[PDB]
Protein backbone atom coordinates (compact mmCIF):
# COMPACT_ATOMS: atom_id res chain seq x y z
CA UNK A 1 0.00 0.00 0.00
CA UNK A 2 3.03 2.39 0.38
CA UNK A 3 3.55 2.31 -3.50
CA UNK A 4 2.27 4.89 -6.02
CA UNK A 5 2.41 4.84 -9.77
CA UNK A 6 3.25 8.20 -11.34
CA UNK A 7 0.62 8.08 -14.07
CA UNK A 8 0.16 11.50 -15.75
CA UNK A 9 1.87 14.88 -15.83
CA UNK A 10 -0.33 17.65 -14.50
CA UNK A 11 1.70 20.87 -14.35
CA UNK A 12 5.20 22.21 -15.05
CA UNK A 13 6.20 24.98 -12.58
CA UNK A 14 9.44 27.00 -12.18
CA UNK A 15 11.37 24.60 -9.90
CA UNK A 16 9.32 21.48 -10.80
CA UNK A 17 6.50 19.32 -12.12
CA UNK A 18 3.28 17.92 -10.71
CA UNK A 19 2.36 14.28 -11.34
CA UNK A 20 -0.79 12.36 -10.82
CA UNK A 21 0.16 9.41 -8.64
CA UNK A 22 -2.15 6.45 -7.98
CA UNK A 23 -1.90 3.93 -5.19
CA UNK A 24 -1.04 0.34 -6.36
CA UNK A 25 -3.46 -1.27 -3.85
CA UNK A 26 -6.23 1.21 -3.00
CA UNK A 27 -6.24 3.07 -6.33
CA UNK A 28 -6.31 6.41 -4.43
CA UNK A 29 -4.96 9.39 -6.43
CA UNK A 30 -2.64 12.09 -5.23
CA UNK A 31 -0.91 14.97 -6.86
CA UNK A 32 2.83 14.85 -6.34
CA UNK A 33 4.85 18.02 -6.54
CA UNK A 34 8.51 17.35 -7.36
CA UNK A 35 11.26 20.01 -6.76
CA UNK A 36 15.17 20.29 -6.88
CA UNK A 37 15.59 21.47 -3.23
CA UNK A 38 10.96 29.34 0.01
CA UNK A 39 10.19 25.55 0.10
CA UNK A 40 10.65 25.17 3.90
CA UNK A 41 8.09 27.91 4.36
CA UNK A 42 5.71 26.43 1.78
CA UNK A 43 5.73 23.06 3.55
CA UNK A 44 5.50 24.76 6.97
CA UNK A 45 2.51 26.88 5.85
CA UNK A 46 0.76 23.86 4.28
CA UNK A 47 1.15 21.92 7.50
CA UNK A 48 -1.09 24.45 9.27
CA UNK A 49 -3.89 24.23 6.64
CA UNK A 50 -7.07 22.35 6.93
CA UNK A 51 -10.11 23.48 4.99
CA UNK A 52 -12.44 22.22 2.23
CA UNK A 53 -11.45 25.09 -0.17
CA UNK A 54 -7.71 24.70 0.35
CA UNK A 55 -5.75 21.91 -1.39
CA UNK A 56 -4.92 19.25 1.28
CA UNK A 57 -1.33 18.65 2.19
CA UNK A 58 -0.66 14.94 2.90
CA UNK A 59 3.09 15.11 3.65
CA UNK A 60 6.67 15.43 2.33
CA UNK A 61 9.87 13.36 1.74
CA UNK A 62 13.52 14.68 1.79
CA UNK A 63 15.31 12.29 -0.77
CA UNK A 64 18.55 14.37 -0.99
CA UNK A 65 18.13 17.00 -3.72
CA UNK A 66 14.50 16.10 -4.59
CA UNK A 67 11.66 17.47 -2.42
CA UNK A 68 8.27 15.71 -2.76
CA UNK A 69 5.02 17.24 -1.54
CA UNK A 70 1.96 15.04 -1.65
CA UNK A 71 -1.10 17.12 -2.29
CA UNK A 72 -4.78 16.71 -2.86
CA UNK A 73 -5.71 15.67 -6.39
CA UNK A 74 -8.29 17.94 -8.05
CA UNK A 75 -9.48 16.15 -11.16
CA UNK A 76 -11.20 19.30 -12.49
CA UNK A 77 -7.88 21.04 -13.16
CA UNK A 78 -7.51 24.86 -13.07
CA UNK A 79 -10.26 27.38 -12.94
CA UNK A 80 -8.31 29.10 -15.59
CA UNK A 81 -9.56 26.52 -18.11
CA UNK A 82 -13.20 27.11 -17.31
CA UNK A 83 -12.90 30.73 -18.38
CA UNK A 84 -13.70 31.12 -22.09
CA UNK A 85 -11.68 33.88 -23.71
CA UNK A 86 -13.67 37.02 -24.15
CA UNK A 87 -16.82 35.51 -22.65
CA UNK A 88 -16.02 34.12 -19.20
CA UNK A 89 -18.60 31.74 -17.86
CA UNK A 90 -22.23 31.61 -16.73
CA UNK A 91 -22.93 33.98 -13.89
CA UNK A 92 -24.22 31.26 -11.53
CA UNK A 93 -20.96 29.34 -11.86
CA UNK A 94 -18.91 32.48 -11.32
CA UNK A 95 -20.96 33.13 -8.19
CA UNK A 96 -20.48 29.72 -6.78
CA UNK A 97 -16.74 29.71 -7.46
CA UNK A 98 -16.44 33.19 -5.89
CA UNK A 99 -18.38 32.04 -2.73
CA UNK A 100 -15.89 29.23 -2.41
CA UNK A 101 -12.91 31.35 -3.06
CA UNK A 102 -14.03 33.73 -0.25
CA UNK A 103 -14.55 30.75 2.08
CA UNK A 104 -10.96 29.67 1.44
CA UNK A 105 -9.59 33.17 1.78
CA UNK A 106 -11.60 33.88 5.00
CA UNK A 107 -10.06 30.71 6.45
CA UNK A 108 -6.49 31.67 5.55
CA UNK A 109 -6.84 35.15 6.84
CA UNK A 110 -8.43 33.92 10.05
CA UNK A 111 -5.27 31.91 10.73
CA UNK A 112 -3.07 34.89 9.84
CA UNK A 113 -1.94 33.65 6.42
CA UNK A 114 -1.96 35.53 3.09
CA UNK A 115 -1.64 33.68 -0.17
CA UNK A 116 -0.36 36.64 -2.17
CA UNK A 117 -0.87 35.13 -5.61
CA UNK A 118 -4.49 34.42 -6.10
CA UNK A 119 -5.36 33.88 -9.77
CA UNK A 120 -7.23 31.28 -11.88
CA UNK A 121 -4.14 29.21 -12.55
CA UNK A 122 -3.97 28.58 -8.75
CA UNK A 123 -7.66 27.85 -8.07
CA UNK A 124 -8.25 24.11 -8.59
CA UNK A 125 -11.52 22.27 -9.19
CA UNK A 126 -12.21 18.89 -7.59
CA UNK A 127 -14.45 16.19 -9.01
CA UNK A 128 -17.66 18.00 -7.93
CA UNK A 129 -16.29 21.38 -9.20
CA UNK A 130 -15.42 22.52 -5.68
CA UNK A 131 -12.76 25.23 -5.79
CA UNK A 132 -9.56 24.80 -3.81
CA UNK A 133 -6.81 27.23 -3.31
CA UNK A 134 -3.35 25.89 -4.24
CA UNK A 135 0.24 26.95 -4.32
CA UNK A 136 1.44 28.35 -1.05
CA UNK A 137 4.80 29.15 -2.47
CA UNK A 138 4.44 32.88 -2.13
CA UNK A 139 2.36 32.75 1.03
CA UNK A 140 3.36 34.36 4.32
CA UNK A 141 2.29 35.08 7.86
CA UNK A 142 0.75 38.50 8.42
CA UNK A 143 -0.66 37.95 11.90
CA UNK A 144 1.08 36.20 14.79
CA UNK A 145 0.16 36.35 18.50
CA UNK A 146 -2.66 38.57 17.46
CA UNK A 147 -0.39 41.34 16.12
CA UNK A 148 -0.50 42.17 12.41
CA UNK A 149 2.69 42.74 10.54
CA UNK A 150 2.63 44.91 7.42
CA UNK A 151 4.09 43.55 4.26
CA UNK A 152 6.84 45.13 2.22
CA UNK A 153 8.14 42.55 -0.30
CA UNK A 154 6.35 42.95 -3.67
CA UNK A 155 5.20 39.42 -4.64
CA UNK A 156 2.49 38.17 -7.01
CA UNK A 157 1.42 38.47 -10.66
CA UNK A 158 1.07 41.95 -12.05
CA UNK A 159 -2.44 41.87 -13.59
CA UNK A 160 -3.80 40.52 -10.23
CA UNK A 161 -1.81 42.76 -7.91
CA UNK A 162 -3.28 45.63 -5.86
CA UNK A 163 -2.12 49.14 -6.66
CA UNK A 164 -0.74 49.83 -3.13
CA UNK A 165 1.84 47.20 -3.66
CA UNK A 166 3.35 49.10 -6.59
CA UNK A 167 3.20 52.49 -4.82
CA UNK A 168 3.76 52.03 -1.07
CA UNK A 169 6.71 50.78 0.86
CA UNK A 170 4.43 48.94 3.35
CA UNK A 171 0.84 47.77 3.12
CA UNK A 172 -1.71 45.56 4.83
CA UNK A 173 -1.92 41.91 3.63
CA UNK A 174 -5.67 41.32 3.56
CA UNK A 175 -6.84 44.07 1.15
CA UNK A 176 -4.30 42.79 -1.35
CA UNK A 177 -5.87 39.32 -1.40
CA UNK A 178 -9.26 40.99 -1.67
CA UNK A 179 -8.19 42.90 -4.80
CA UNK A 180 -6.86 39.79 -6.60
CA UNK A 181 -10.15 38.03 -5.86
CA UNK A 182 -11.83 40.92 -7.59
CA UNK A 183 -9.61 40.55 -10.64
CA UNK A 184 -10.51 36.83 -10.56
CA UNK A 185 -14.20 37.68 -10.50
CA UNK A 186 -13.73 40.05 -13.43
CA UNK A 187 -12.02 37.28 -15.41
CA UNK A 188 -14.79 34.84 -14.63
CA UNK A 189 -17.50 37.18 -15.88
CA UNK A 190 -15.76 38.80 -18.87
CA UNK A 191 -13.19 36.31 -20.08
CA UNK A 192 -10.46 38.95 -19.99
CA UNK A 193 -8.18 40.88 -17.57
CA UNK A 194 -8.84 44.57 -17.38
CA UNK A 195 -5.19 45.73 -17.27
CA UNK A 196 -1.58 44.64 -17.38
CA UNK A 197 -1.11 46.35 -14.06
CA UNK A 198 -2.97 48.76 -11.81
CA UNK A 199 -0.90 51.89 -12.57
CA UNK A 200 -1.83 55.19 -14.19
CA UNK A 201 0.71 54.19 -16.91
CA UNK A 202 -2.08 51.71 -18.05
CA UNK A 203 -4.98 53.50 -19.81
CA UNK A 204 -7.50 50.78 -18.93
CA UNK A 205 -6.77 51.40 -15.21
CA UNK A 206 -7.16 55.21 -15.65
CA UNK A 207 -10.43 54.59 -17.47
CA UNK A 208 -11.78 52.47 -14.64
CA UNK A 209 -11.02 55.16 -12.03
CA UNK A 210 -12.85 57.54 -14.35
CA UNK A 211 -15.84 55.12 -14.17
CA UNK A 212 -15.79 54.40 -17.95
CA UNK A 213 -17.82 51.21 -17.63
CA UNK A 214 -19.36 51.37 -21.12
CA UNK A 215 -15.86 50.03 -22.09
CA UNK A 216 -14.69 46.38 -21.90
CA UNK A 217 -14.42 44.32 -19.82
CA UNK A 218 -16.98 46.19 -17.69
CA UNK A 219 -19.64 46.41 -20.43
CA UNK A 220 -19.95 42.61 -20.51
CA UNK A 221 -20.75 42.48 -16.80
CA UNK A 222 -24.19 42.80 -15.29
CA UNK A 223 -24.94 45.74 -13.12
CA UNK A 224 -25.12 43.83 -9.79
CA UNK A 225 -21.75 41.99 -9.94
CA UNK A 226 -20.23 45.17 -11.39
CA UNK A 227 -21.40 47.05 -8.31
CA UNK A 228 -19.52 44.54 -6.16
CA UNK A 229 -16.47 45.01 -8.39
CA UNK A 230 -16.82 48.80 -7.87
CA UNK A 231 -16.32 48.17 -4.12
CA UNK A 232 -13.47 45.69 -4.47
CA UNK A 233 -11.42 47.44 -7.04
CA UNK A 234 -10.94 50.59 -5.02
CA UNK A 235 -7.46 52.13 -5.21
CA UNK A 236 -7.18 53.09 -1.54
CA UNK A 237 -6.85 49.86 0.41
CA UNK A 238 -8.37 51.54 3.49
CA UNK A 239 -11.53 52.29 1.65
CA UNK A 240 -11.62 48.92 -0.18
CA UNK A 241 -14.47 46.59 0.87
CA UNK A 242 -13.61 43.89 3.41
CA UNK A 243 -14.66 40.27 3.21
CA UNK A 244 -17.36 40.55 5.94
CA UNK A 245 -18.91 43.28 3.79
CA UNK A 246 -18.53 41.30 0.57
CA UNK A 247 -20.68 38.66 2.23
CA UNK A 248 -23.39 41.31 2.61
CA UNK A 249 -23.27 42.49 -1.04
CA UNK A 250 -26.41 42.20 -3.09
CA UNK A 251 -25.01 40.10 -5.96
CA UNK A 252 -23.15 37.96 -3.50
CA UNK A 253 -26.51 37.02 -1.89
CA UNK A 254 -28.51 36.81 -5.17
CA UNK A 255 -30.11 33.37 -5.87
CA UNK A 256 -28.82 32.34 -9.38
CA UNK A 257 -29.92 30.01 -12.35
C1 LIG B 1 -3.25 22.32 -19.23
N1 LIG B 1 -4.24 21.22 -19.19
C2 LIG B 1 -5.28 21.36 -20.24
C3 LIG B 1 -3.58 19.90 -19.19
C4 LIG B 1 -4.24 18.97 -18.16
C5 LIG B 1 -3.32 17.78 -17.82
C6 LIG B 1 -5.63 18.49 -18.67
C7 LIG B 1 -4.37 19.78 -16.89
O1 LIG B 1 -5.50 19.18 -16.24
C8 LIG B 1 -5.30 19.08 -14.90
C9 LIG B 1 -6.23 18.31 -14.23
C10 LIG B 1 -6.12 18.15 -12.86
C11 LIG B 1 -5.09 18.79 -12.19
N2 LIG B 1 -4.78 18.78 -10.92
C12 LIG B 1 -3.66 19.52 -10.72
C13 LIG B 1 -3.11 19.72 -9.46
C14 LIG B 1 -2.15 20.68 -9.21
C15 LIG B 1 -1.67 20.89 -7.91
N3 LIG B 1 -0.71 21.82 -7.69
C16 LIG B 1 -0.37 22.43 -6.50
O2 LIG B 1 -0.91 22.18 -5.41
C17 LIG B 1 0.85 23.35 -6.51
C18 LIG B 1 1.66 23.71 -5.47
N4 LIG B 1 2.64 24.53 -5.98
N5 LIG B 1 2.40 24.61 -7.41
C19 LIG B 1 3.09 25.32 -8.49
C20 LIG B 1 4.45 24.67 -8.71
C21 LIG B 1 4.51 23.40 -9.34
C22 LIG B 1 5.74 22.76 -9.55
C23 LIG B 1 6.91 23.40 -9.12
C24 LIG B 1 6.86 24.67 -8.49
C25 LIG B 1 5.63 25.30 -8.29
C26 LIG B 1 1.30 23.90 -7.66
C27 LIG B 1 -2.17 20.11 -6.89
N6 LIG B 1 -3.17 19.16 -7.11
C28 LIG B 1 -3.61 18.95 -8.40
O3 LIG B 1 -4.48 18.06 -8.57
C29 LIG B 1 -3.30 20.02 -11.91
C30 LIG B 1 -4.15 19.57 -12.85
C31 LIG B 1 -4.25 19.72 -14.23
Amino acid sequence: VEDWDLVQTLGEGAYGEVQLAVNRVTEEAVAVKIVDMNIKKEICINKMLNHENVVKFYGHRREGNIQYLFLEYCSGGELFDRIEPDIGMPEPDAQRFFHQLMAGVVYLHGIGITHRDIKPENLLLDERDNLKISDFGLATVFRYNNRERLLNKMCGTLPYVAPELLKRREFHAEPVDVWSCGIVLTAMLAGELPWDQPSDSCQEYSDWKEKKTYLNPWKKIDSAPLALLHKILVENPSARITIPDIKKDRWYNKPLK
